[PDB]
């Protein structure tokens, strides 16, 4: 019980110890100046620096508690961010939130106490918040979808690699990179994946993880050669997109033990997307 | 078993706050076009993803109704509804208002919930109200972000935050307490606010409950203009009541000591509309 919650915590600690370096280093670099010559108004600044004082306070938190139970936080990793202008800095902040969430939702799994969970998941809910403002911000739906999913600590890591230089302790380790072209689109979109490295891809399936029909999976197609995906109906929401050995796992977003590339984020199209 | 018992009642409470909430967005939808958000200053993806929130509190309870009858329970029927809406400002405000309410509902339904998987399951589904919250509160001008941490309220506060909705019921839902009118609404720490409530009740031993997600309840004497001054340290949205005595010290998980409210206080964050 007191095993896993640490444990968990200190994932989550992992998880706002690269979103808080991000928004502090961003906001270190960027002025409300430049954001209205982005296209941003003073009031999307003012909330940029508000989302940057929610994540140092989830770091705080996370830090605190993780000491008043006996615990050894973990200290930050090294990172590095692929920003140039503004709209990189929005686009990188997006991605932050949209993989915290389900790091927040698989953790929470773990969670064995009622008072714990309820911190969790108040702080969930404000990582909620941040990813549709920066949807919003980016021309995406705010609320795509009705329900957001979880996925595993070592899914999480797969989404955070591009940012993690190195970590000074064991974090969770990443799969291979997915990639996926295109990233985003409608019902029926054919998605061309390929991983970064030259795995055994016999008995390869894909898997569409989704927050409200949980993992489908499917037998991929061919475009090059590269295996295809297509977006199936009744998907809404973001969505995950991995490579897994075989389908006896039903429920990928809680159990990586056949995970062998992958996910990456695949943007649906939902009501709401700019026009 | 006392464990299935509590996840019931908490996922039929659920979906009563998904019964109302859906019936209002099903109606919006239906009494107000794109050309209405346009007209009143708003956008195409506006008006679109006000539709899309309709879908997503219709499958908000459509799911909750699907797991009770799994796990053997009956589920509650809609209640009979009013919104008092008439324009686009009072469509926004009236949405605001819902997902406001409806956060901490399902925050504090959460306790209860004694499933891995059915937590994981209405977490996801809060995940989302959260989304639907930050939307309405930007297109109000308030900051869509303007904590670090969302809390809890019980049933009963729900029933108080949302009783102008609720004609009546077909079966004992919870109780509302007094509505608490609170002048200021909206303002920043040390806004004082003067506190009002729908009924006579006695205010010998009354405190005023200030009740943030980031520090739990903050306890204070009233003052004379009865109000209650918003305290530094909170974050986030905050939610007023009266309390009776000074036992209670966690609020939004213990409503045996309130006597009016809550209702909800918008405190002023970096993200407001300047």
């Amino acid at each position: 019980k007191m095993d896993m919650t640490l444990d968990a915590l200190n994932f989550l600690l992992g998880v706002e110890h690269l979103a808080s370096a991000f928004y502090v280093q961003a906001v270190n670099n960027f002025t409300a100046d430049d954001f209205k010559a982005a296209g941003l108004a003073q009031r999307d600044y003012d909330q940029f620096v508000g989302v940057r004082n929610n994540e140092v306070d989830h770091r705080d938190t996370l830090i605190s508690v993780i000491k008043s139970l006996g615990g050894k936080p973990n200290p930050p990793c090294k990172y590095t961010f692929p920003v140039t202008d503004v709209a990189s800095v929005l686009k990188v902040s997006r991605t932050l939130e949209n993989a915290d969430k389900p790091a927040y939702l698989g953790a929470l799994r773990d969670i064995k106490s009622v008072e714990l969970r309820t911190s969790v998941q108040g702080a969930l809910s404000g990582d909620s918040a941040h990813a549709a403002f920066f949807a919003y911000l980016t021309g995406k739906a705010p609320a795509p979808g009705p329900v957001d999913g979880p996925l595993t600590q070592r899914h999480i890591a797969t989404l955070a690699q591009d940012f993690i230089v190195s970590c000074p302790y064991p974090a969770p380790k990443p799969f291979p990179k997915l990639t996926l072209s295109p990233q985003s689109g409608p019902v029926g979109t054919v998605v061309a994946t390929t991983c970064a490295q030259d795995v055994d891809t016999n008995g390869v399936m894909c898997a569409i993880i989704s927050g409200n029909q949980g993992t489908l999976m499917q037998r991929p197609g061919q475009a090059s050669g590269a295996a295809t995906c297509t977006i199936p109906p009744g998907v809404k929401g973001i969505l995950f997109i991995a490579w897994v050995r075989g389908r006896d796992v039903l429920n990928v977003g809680v159990d990586d033990s056949s995970t062998v590339c992958g996910p990456n984020y695949f943007l649906l199209s939902a009501l709401g997307d700019a026009v």
